[PDB]
């Protein structure tokens, strides 16, 4: 963090990421509050977690059952006296039920004014700790089964890069992976520019936790994709996504390796011509939506259209910070992330019914080549201008895509998650 | 400095409202197509110049956008004229209802325009603004309910409203007698309106048609008198807070209003900044109580005891604060998210009695708040598109367009007046 002194700005946290062995947290878990979510939740951590009942790993705390705006006061009482002892990396998750969905105007305004509080608190906390919001929808049985892949997300080092976001799990109950710690075992998982980068880290990821990847790029790149196959211990595909067969070609690769079915689509190719609209020519226009926006909702209609994808499957989309904020020369890349935030949304309902869910991931700043190639103080500040201090890492965007995955985490689909660190831009 | 340097600022003295200088700086073109296109040149070629000099306004109709294939008009559009946009220039992309959409194709290309105007937005010179505006695809052809958000888009009131997205219903609107006297004869109930925003709110307000009643706490007495005075208003001594709140309110319409006010403003609003971790009893409350409480109390209370009905528009105040969170700021933006669910919850139901309610998300406005030190108070003004804080009259003019009589098809909306600031979720 070499512009410290410049940017007024505190040395950054070492995230700590995950890693096999180690305990979710570094600390004991407290779940506080009043609702319908307090006690299933106790229940269902007791034991992967170290629930009170030093330091605190975890503070959840249950706003379901704040029911007018002057129950808020609550967010205040169990707040104020545990900030004081909030670990390393630690977690606040406030949990409350669907502002659209409550039994009042009055319920409704209390909840929904939640955000102002979890994005504040965002802001005010320390040594890389977090903090997120999930509403739950007033349909989910007790148990809330359908809430659990998303607090074990949050509620460790996964979602390390993850802050100040908004999560919105609705109604489904769920059952468990066999194991939470290899999720997503013998599931078969197509990932789409994956020779390098954010792409091949989503592969090995995936593979890390189980699944079979099958690793899409270019003819360009295999050797890098060569690479990213054998070490998940996949199989590269070459193929441009923009290409008429392109369905056709994967749905074949299914056939010839995989069952012809697969579980999970992650709409990951990209590519940014970036220039000013006053500049910019057709070429570049067209390439940049063929790619980033006419592709990912070809190869999801088709793939699930053609029955490669059926029940239980899943779609992760990339999208960006530019999709939702703008951003100066990224006029044709922000209309097509904006769309990708448009594939999730407007497809999430009829999928529903299919049992697939659709989700995006929207990364804030990552290290990767692309920010390498910014010069260097824009790239800098870009870098430090979040909540965390720092830039993500490609892991901790493959992270929110394999909670995504997750087959626990069928309750939860429409998202768009930033991942960007609690970033101060936004719309 | 050096980061000053190396990093790139010149902002644009912002054009804003003058009884009688045009709207614009030049001349409308509207363009692109679908259902928006032509009743928007009938509706607009008495007070604008459309092109049959440079560009003061461009328009484009993306309603008949269907598919992502599609999303490419765009750049045909507006490649081309970009160049020939003028000082405070103003660029508005009219759009269906993402939601409401034909077709999921359509949804995803509808959906995908805000990527767009918030893109160009960060590209404009020259103090210019871009906009998107959805509009219902339900409203009839004569698409009179917008009008009302292309007058104020398409104008230099909406000097500190960029990169925005406006969502219009179905709903069919009668323009005011006199465009420029939009609030001839409304009654305006502006909380907090003693000093800054609220008594601004207040001017524009008369500058506007409207009797306002101008409100405030005891000891604001001084600096209220001089407000009422100044719009031709009349002034009311109450804490927003008061179990006779609203009662107060009623007994005020009476001897003055007959019982009636049309539009009721929750502009009071305090702060008590402590981080979380320091935070008590008395910080929390009072500003959950004047800036959540309050306006909601003042507002199901003064709807449901009939002093404001058929044709009511409740326009709260917001802030950036609620939409981003903010270091200090646990209470105040609970809050002002606070006020963003009352704006959302309140919808429906105001909707089938008539009433519109919209909220308004101040960015950084020169104000006696904003006391900020030099090392704060530098980079907030000067982290949105463009380029500078904003005034006092750029938040009441955004909040004098909820006020319309034809901003009817208006409601459920949540507006930031930030210049495009680059903070947000
Ligand atoms: N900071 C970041 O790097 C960042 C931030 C936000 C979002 N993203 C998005 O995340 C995704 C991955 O990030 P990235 O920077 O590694 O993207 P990238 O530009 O490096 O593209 C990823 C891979 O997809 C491949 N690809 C391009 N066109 C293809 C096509 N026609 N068919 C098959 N493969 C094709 C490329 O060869 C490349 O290896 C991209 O969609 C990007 O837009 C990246
Ligand atoms: N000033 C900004 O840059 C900006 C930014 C974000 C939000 N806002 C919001 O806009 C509004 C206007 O604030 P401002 O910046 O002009 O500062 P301000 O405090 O001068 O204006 C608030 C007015 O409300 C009055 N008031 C306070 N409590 C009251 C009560 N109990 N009953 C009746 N009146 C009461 C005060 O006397 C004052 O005249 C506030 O709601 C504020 O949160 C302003």
């Amino acid at each position: 963090s070499f512009l410290a002194r410049q940017l007024g700005v505190p040395q950054p946290e070492t995230l700590r990421r995950y890693r096999a062995g180690e305990p979710p947290l570094t600390g004991s878990l407290l779940i506080g509050g009043a609702g319908r979510v307090v006690e299933p939740l106790r229940a269902a951590l007791e034991k992967d977690y170290d629930l009170v009942g030093d330091s605190f790993g975890g503070l959840v705390f249950d706003a379901t059952g704040i029911t007018e705006p002057a129950g808020l006061k609550g967010l205040h009482e169990f707040f104020t006296p545990v900030l004081r002892n909030l670990g390393r990396c630690g977690r606040v998750v406030v949990v409350g039920g669907t502002p659209e969905a409550a039994a009042s105007t009055n319920e409704r305004i209390a909840q929904r004014a939640l955000e102002g509080f979890t994005r504040s608190l965002g802001k005010e906390l320390r040594r890389g700790a977090t903090t997120a919001l999930v509403y739950l929808s007033p349909d989910a049985k007790p148990a809330a089964t359908g809430l659990e892949s998303t607090m074990r997300f949050l509620l460790s080092a996964k979602s390390a890069y993850v802050d100040g976001q908004v999560f919105s799990v609705g109604a489904d109950d769920s059952t468990p992976p066999a194991d939470w710690e290899k999720p997503l075992d013998g599931k078969v998982a197509i990932v789409t520019g994956a020779a390098r980068g954010i792409g091949a880290t989503i592969a090995e990821v995936f593979a890390r936790d189980g699944a079979h990847v099958v690793a899409i790029d270019v003819e360009s790149a295999a050797e890098n994709l060569a690479e990213t196959a054998s070490k998940v211990g996949g199989t590269a595909l070459w193929l441009d996504v923009t290409a008429d067969d392109a369905v056709d070609k994967i749905s074949e690769h299914l056939r010839d390796h995989h069952g012809g079915k697969a579980d999970i689509l992650v709409n990951n190719a990209g590519i940014t011509r970036d220039k000013l609209l006053a500049n910019m020519d057709d070429a570049r226009w067209d390439a940049v939506l063929a790619v980033n926006l006419l592709a990912p909702l070809r190869l999801t209609e088709g793939l699930v259209g053609n029955g490669s994808i059926g029940e239980g499957g899943r779609v992760i989309g990339l999208s960006s910070i530019a999709g939702i904020a703008g951003n100066r020369g990224q006029t044709n890349y922000a209309t097509t992330k904006a769309g990708m935030i448009g594939i999730t949304q407007a497809l999430a309902p009829g999928l529903a019914a299919k049992g697939i869910t659709i989700n995006a991931v929207a990364p804030g700043f990552i290290e990767t080549q692309m920010t390498a190639a910014i010069p260097l103080a824009t790239r800098e500040v870009g870098r430090r201008l979040n909540s965390l201090l720092q830039g993500g890492q490609p892991v901790d965007v493959a992270e929110a895509i394999a909670y995504f995955a997750s087959p626990a985490s069928n309750a939860v689909t429409g998202n768009v998650i930033r991942v960007c660190g609690q970033a101060m831009i936004g719309a």
